[PDB]
């Protein structure tokens, strides 16, 4: 990979304080002004159930992976031009990996 | 002060993943490395009940609070020249604020 699991309690309040203002993660959770990301692992861009994407998330047809979502995670809109999650993007691998960490584990 | 609030969900994680190798927070929690930290805004440094301090920690007669407890986390040693805590410092001040907001609430 590129990706070394983290804490996933660490990880919780990195999503709580970083994602949640957009995201919901649980299984039968709703989409707000993103996508619900439960089961994003192993499914591509632009396919939750409902939800508005733009052209350039549909159209990147990223396959959702732990290295992929690390890739997305530090800056998104120069991962995927044209996005309109309006997340700045986390800088540091460390806090990358706690957050997949957690994600890997409730989105599943 | 110079100290702002931050998420005490933050903080309480951090707690773990930083703290929690050698100090307890709990009312009737344990000295273990280091002493139970229960109670400790308010009060001076070395006066954790059964524990061994070194002379620099008690000489320091530092009185805990928010402010304080910023300058200490960020380089203990250096704060407390033969100190025996062996934490290297929390260099962002954001993380430093999640922590104390954290454990000026668990602490109480
Ligand atoms: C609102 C200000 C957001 C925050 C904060 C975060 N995200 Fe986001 N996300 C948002 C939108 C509006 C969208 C759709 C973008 C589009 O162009 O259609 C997204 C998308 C994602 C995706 C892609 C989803 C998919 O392909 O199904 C992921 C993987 C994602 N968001 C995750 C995520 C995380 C982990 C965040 C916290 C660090 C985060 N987003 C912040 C809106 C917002
Ligand atoms: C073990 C490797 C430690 C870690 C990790 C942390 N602390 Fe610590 N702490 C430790 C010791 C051995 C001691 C006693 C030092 C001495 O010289 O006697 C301390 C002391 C403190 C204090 C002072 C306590 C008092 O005056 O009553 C505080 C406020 C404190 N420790 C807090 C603290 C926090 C918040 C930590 C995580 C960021 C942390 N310590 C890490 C040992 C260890």
């Amino acid at each position: 990979t590129e990706f070394k699991a983290g804490s996933a309690k660490k990880g919780a309040t990195l999503f709580k304080t970083r994602c949640l203002q957009c995201h919901t993660v649980d299984q039968g959770g709703a989409n707000k002004v993103g996508p619900n990301l439960h089961g994003i692992f192993g499914r591509h861009s632009g396919q939750a159930e409902g939800y508005s994407y733009t052209d350039a998330n549909i159209k990147k047809n990223v396959l959702w992976d732990e290295n992929n979502m690390s890739e997305y995670l530090t800056n998104p809109k120069k991962y995927i031009p044209g996005t309109k999650m309006a997340f700045g993007g986390l800088k540091k691998e460390k806090d990358r990996n706690d957050l997949i960490t957690y994600l890997k584990k409730a989105c599943e």
